[PDB]
């Protein structure tokens, strides 16, 4: 009596009708909200089910343990599924403790993804059918119960196909239910020995390249025929779609280029001859080929290029606003190793970018974010990617002048962001790792962590709250006004361009400079017992690689994300008491090389352990969106970073 | 080739199937893509015709004189129509001696309106049908040939009834094609003269009223049944669509809102009782009443918020720039006579709107479009409809100094236009009748006439070109950035409160004012050698009614449109105008007003006109988009307008 | 606050607002000077009257709970940009500002008692578009503090904790603002409906009568001995804690005393015990809402006096007597 | 007009719904504001109309469709690619071309 059915389309509707005729009460149906606008040529299942009285639930929190307990309490005995999200779910894979039956309409276990029947028709196969198998913990690890073979008629039409599908469904439902119910499944094993990936299911968008065989073109044109999105191509300033063609006897000795008939439209290809019956003018309806053939006026000898090269991918012009900064220069020296990239910048110097003088693609104006507002106004109109990598906030500055962390680090950025919304550009806004403040979470996740700041009377959380509100108004702009954006959070990046030189008296600014002075100046301070702090550092190379992948945006899958770019696994307790420095102090020169002394007085002098100025827990990030939207994972460890930094810093002071 | 067909919708598709099956060779069908056609069914026509290789045509815009000439030059004798809306019938049908045949889907001629299915189903009749009829000099007054009878049942649903109607129509066509081919139709004289006009169907009046009987509710629920969006109210914070009902004892004594039983959900009403089995919450899932009731945390007994439906009516705010002018102060007196209108305003004076300053919703703020630009920016952001009725373009002004007509009538209007494109607001921009210039068309068409101007050395065409380019900028903004607009062209609006220069631009010529001023004293009515100027005038009442209909946008029929508001059939020369003016001036009193001695019979004086050497003879508006989009036709004749203007001038002269 | 100021002689009020619906009693006062308008196009008026007056109160707060999730650009541009503009008029002309902060700056603060000098402010991740209001107001307070530290700006910040009383209709409460606890319950009371349709005593929702809060704000305005400048004062009732069910019970008990004509019949309605798919889905946030009056009891010498029963009677009297069918 | 006179010929354009005349009108209002400026502000100007200037070193092949619709460029493309020239209506339509070296000697004289 207890049975769960996920039904869809006409076969699902008739299955529901048959089950009600037999009188089995479906336990529960879990479906999602219907899309507002879609080609709904089928009937409305939800309304019919409501008339039948079957309850419908919409789980807001499928991750919730409560709903899992509910599903367990329901005691799922027998579940049938009919094209419901193909392999039901992916992340959980636990909803089938006793197993379930999945009916698929493709050649399992290969051809993974969406629209499987269309894709197997793309390759031009003459064999289809249905595959039933048990649902276990490992995906596609159930033996095929039965697999019938139905021939694909060369002249098959849609109505005959519908009648054949109905006949097959009737044959299945009439007297095959007892066979499945009895338990004649002989599952032993499946695959698990080859595991050979053919092509990793390359999308290849929908470009109609003529180099591709004409047979494949006919196949996917029929596959994407009505009702489906269909092929959509555009050459020059004119777009065209191939909506309907009929196969014709392909010639071998055809003498391509000799058009003997323009009506109907017949052009030559790499192999064979395709006869396109009807197509659509894009901004209209289906039209006969002969009229378009007469309208275009093409004559023998005219060759259609395989790629229009009208807009192509242009240049992907990138606009940086901190191009002389650490990240600003390390990203400029990486974007210029490619070909499809233009770079800009308006920092207040060119000391770290003197290397780039007259490369094919680079520009430099050397202005100010406040004074030079028209240049930025026009350059968030010409470019397509904006990286406001500019910020003037010394840790001291929150006490010297807290209003400089607002009028410059919040309002200039706010003005820049309002440029990307009035021109509909993309902005990769650099957030900070201080937004979380003193979050107690072990892993500073970017999606479900609580940003904790101090009281209003502490004049040091204005930077963190300013950046947090900047991210919030970026998110609101993105989700209300159609702003493509991507926040990214650097996590203690360390490269050999950290603070240039100490000309600006940055020695007493922060301990990050005392680390530099540790190796050169005589500093008898090495006996720190870790400080109970997990100093997670990341090399600049990995961060720049991640930022490059963010800029690439492979398939528009980095939009509206808050990726953190760090190395949560590369921790270092006080540089391992100088272990690698013991191996790297030998180098080559002997000047200034003297063995250090020893001694330890107090931990208090080194670091501050106050109430207001304290980061509770540690600073280890959580890279989850980085591993998905970039498929990126850190490779460089602390040793190479330390030696490279020391070597570069030694070379940047020459001799004296 | 004969018998071209205007078909559309699924009935049109099946009629195409029928004519193809019968062997009747029709080579031309008319259909419209209909972008606002977001119905669940795509309703695509001629697909099978395209697949069969039949050469068909797809003419989108029939009213273009090119298509008219092509469809007229072959001179056919039969034009078939099958559920083709957008009638706007014209001379093309009158050309054919045999006329045209149109198939209406209701029992003509009683209560035809628009969407006649609602009209026939609201009255709870027991028999409906279709009617193939002729075309006449009137609108939708074709003779009935036969009356189909298949009857209706309360249990019968929309799907079954529509399928039966489709099959019956198929058989009817298949058996009557010989009948129409051989004619012998016996149409009887119809009673079209004694009919009912001036009434339409609007969804806005379909609110749920408890006092209506259960019969009317049952009727309009079945009328809007599936497949259709549904007729729903707007209660506080819960959506529901009436899908199904069950006949229950019509004796609920309790007041509306009381739930008699929760399984199934049955509510009480003022009369009868509706049983809502299921409801659709907006765009999600059509789900049952009980589960929805338990989902929203409401219990049995929860009454509804009486007659107020949440927030009914919002009082759309109209931002009129130039309220003290001739059109601004006549429109305000018209918008303030109704509800749901919260008029705003800004001009340099309030001498003519002095009667609205104490109105609950007038909000007049004195200012100038230049100095007070932030006020305009804010009020274009808060309001909904913007009417820039500011004119500083006296002919003397833009001839003596065209730089002002540029910096004021192009650069100030362009700013207001660009306010509505960033705040996404509707703008009804007043164009001018001067755009056509020296056009050589009898009727100045809004979509087909050419705009002719003189050479650049003539600075008298700068105003016309400036306004024409202003229309081309608005048109390009609603085609590239989605801007809702409606250009209207005042064609010689005449009425009271027409000052000398204050209404010489947005109003009309000073003719009537000149003769009245010369008539209050003994000055003559001296004519001109070209006294037969043949000037057509429009009453301010008719123009304001048309502009109010434009503001309403009843069914989004005025969107992206250009409408001339004029009276082309109100032609009158200066002599006739003077005759009627004198006749109305003598009237009953005949006293004071000075002796009206006037008249001259030579008045040659050779010539004294320098810029009068060129004059236009074609100045007739083509009012068809007005009677296609707002269904407006001028009513007031010239004598009434003359009398009203004279009476206003004589009572408001304020003399002794 | 205007009616409290216009009874104590030496006070010249200058009010700006879009309408005079609830202040019709003061336009005939010799020292009221009301002006009709909105703060988007009155920049000159506001600037001139900041330069002219001595104390400035930007009580203009347009923050609907729905507006937190709907088009929060409006929330940011009206509750942060105009407030920022007004704050910078008070540093140009060296004027005092009494800024209304919000009790929502603490957010999910774990502390039982919300201290304004020691407690932490906790907010959710950036993806949830509901905390933009709290962060905007917190940044406004931090900017005011920075201005009163670097520019010598005389300021005071006050945080209201669920003030209730007569005339609470404006745009938050009342029929128009149906998204509210008290007004929805009282509307369900007025019209015969199943009152107390809840499945158990909810969190203790403390309320403060408007009279005590207005007294505290008046003492802030007085600035006796200048011991209130440079402070953040919490104005609330940490002792008037009451659950929703207890509130309904006491309101019904007060109704029982002189129930007019017994023309409003209360009712009850049963609901599914399981309450599957309901409001509670992880929005517990905090369960205390306890303010700290330790700052209002040291700077204002203020201690709340009016208890819950008098507040309920006052609000009910106003609601049932001032309005009628229209 | 048979001959496009610079001070007597009338300028005719299509309706607003035809968006191809927005370039003719934009450049026609620019000549009417230069004329207006030269009458009330004493601006020294000269408005030259190059009709069909054609010559060597024209626009290079770019991201658009062979630069622009230039008629002659289509013919050169057909000659280079060996495409037969489509004789539409047998070449009845004429075109009056001007050499760049001839119109440049007039621009320099201006």
């Amino acid at each position: 009596m207890k049975t769960v059915v996920f039904a869809y389309h006409d076969m699902g509707c008739l299955g529901i009708e048959a089950l009600l005729a037999a009188g089995y009460e479906i336990s529960a149906i879990f479906t999602h909200t219907d899309n507002p606008g879609e080609k709904a040529f089928y009937g409305s299942v939800a309304r019919l089910a409501a008339e039948r009285g079957i309850p419908v639930y919409a789980p807001d929190n499928v991750n919730h343990p409560l709903w899992v307990e509910r599903i367990a309490q329901l005691s799922p005995d027998v579940i049938f599924s009919f094209y419901y999200r193909h392999l039901i779910y992916d992340e959980i894979l636990q909803l089938a403790p006793a197993g379930a039956f999945n009916l698929h309409g493709s050649l399992l276990p290969k051809y993974r993804g969406r629209a499987p029947l269309n894709w197997v028709l793309v390759n031009g196969e003459t064999e289809t059918g249905v595959t039933l198998h048990r649902m276990v913990k490992r995906a596609d690890a159930g033996a095929i119960v039965a697999q019938l073979r139905i021939a694909i008629a060369p002249d098959d039409i849609a109505i005959t196909l519908h009648h054949k599908l109905c006949h097959a469904a009737r044959q299945l439902l009439e007297q095959t239910l007892p066979a499945i119910k009895h338990g004649n499944i002989l599952e032993i094993a499946q695959r698990e020995n080859e595991a050979t990936c053919f092509g990793r299911r390359t999308p290849d968008d929908s470009f109609l390249e003529w180099h591709k065989p004409a047979s494949v073109l006919h196949n996917m044109v029929r596959a994407v025929a009505d009702p489906w999105p269909g092929a959509f191509s555009y050459v020059g300033n004119q777009k065209f779609t191939v909506w309907s063609s009929r196969v014709h006897p392909h010639a071998s000795k055809a003498q391509p280029g000799s058009v003997i008939s323009v009506a109907p439209l017949l052009i030559a290809c790499g192999d064979g001859a395709l006869e396109i019956v009807t197509g659509q003018a894009g901004d209209g309806i289906t039209m006969q080929g002969s009229q378009l053939a007469q309208t275009l006026g093409l004559v023998q000898g005219s060759r259609l290029n395989s790629q229009p090269a009208c807009t192509a991918r242009r240049r992907t012009r990138v606009l940086i606003l901190g191009v002389n900064g650490f990240i600003g220069n390390h990203l400029t020296e990486r974007l210029l190793r490619e070909d499809h990239y233009e770079v800009y910048g308006l920092d207040i110097g060119s000391d770290a970018i003197s290397r780039f003088l007259n490369h094919p693609h680079f520009h430099f104006v050397e202005g100010d974010i406040s004074i030079h507002s028209e240049w930025i106004e026009y350059h968030v109109k010409k470019c397509d990617v904006v990286l406001p990598l500019v910020a003037i906030a010394t840790p001291i500055e929150y006490t010297r002048n807290p209003l400089r962390v607002f009028e410059l680090d919040f309002e200039e950025n706010l003005r820049i962001i309002r440029y990307c919304v009035k021109y509909r550009k993309r902005i990769i806004f650099p957030s900070t790792s201080e937004v979380y403040g003193m979050c107690s979470d072990k892993y500073f996740d970017e999606d479900h962590s609580n940003l904790i700041v101090g009281p209003v009377n502490k004049p040091r959380w204005i930077y963190s709250v300013s950046k947090q509100l900047l991210d919030r108004v970026i998110w609101a702009y993105g989700e209300k006004e159609g702003l493509q954006f991507t926040l990214f959070r650097p996590f203690n990046w360390m490269g050999p361009r950290l603070d240039n030189l100490n000309a600006a008296r940055i020695g007493s600014s922060r301990a990050i400079t005392q680390l530099i002075l540790n190796l050169v100046e005589g500093s008898p301070i090495k006996l720190i017992d870790g400080g109970k702090q997990k100093r997670c550092f990341t090399d600049i190379r990995d961060g720049i690689e991640a930022l490059y992948r963010i800029i690439e945006n492979a398939g528009n899958r980095c939009d509206g994300e808050i990726i953190n770019i760090g190395n949560p696994e590369n921790e270092a307790s006080i540089e391992e008491l100088g272990e690698m420095l013991l191996a790297s102090f030998e180098k080559h020169p002997l000047r200034h090389h003297f063995p250090p002394f020893a001694g330890f007085r107090v931990v208090e002098s080194s670091s501050y352990y106050g109430k207001g100025y304290q980061d509770v827990e540690h600073r280890k990030p959580s890279i989850r969106n980085a591993h998905r939207c970039l498929d990126w994972e850190p490779k460089i460890d602390m040793q190479e970073t330390i030696d490279e930094t020391l070597d570069f810093f030694l070379r940047t002071v020459d001799l004296t």
